[PDB]
DNA sequence: ATGAGACGCTGGCGATTAGCTAATCGCCAGCGTCTCATCTTTATGCGCC
């Protein structure tokens, strides 16, 4: 308690460890701790039409509101 | 069977009498702090469809 901490990162923990993918079963963490022969980056997982991730985040919200 | 109709110094002074914006420039402008947190964003540094 004595210990405070201050700051807050820049993405959720539903992105991180909540969103699964429907062809792995695995999340954005697994991938990035273990993806077998081609270790893909942050940008080459979510710019893939093989996985969901960029299905699912383009239900983000409404520009033309 | 008679008794009306026909009307001035003013203009050019002084001298009261009364009254008003405008053009020029200068001055001089509330300000002092701290705490606390909060988010961003930038400089550099690392990846190929």
């Amino acid at each position: 308690k004595r210990r405070r901490y201050t700051g807050w990162g820049r993405l959720s923990r539903k992105l991180i460890n909540g969103i699964r993918d429907k062809q792995s079963g695995k999340t954005i963490l697994d991938f990035l701790k273990s993806d077998g022969f081609a270790n893909r980056n942050f940008m080459q997982l979510i710019h893939d039409d093989s996985l969901t991730f960029k299905e699912d985040i383009q239900k983000a919200q409404v520009s033309g509101q």
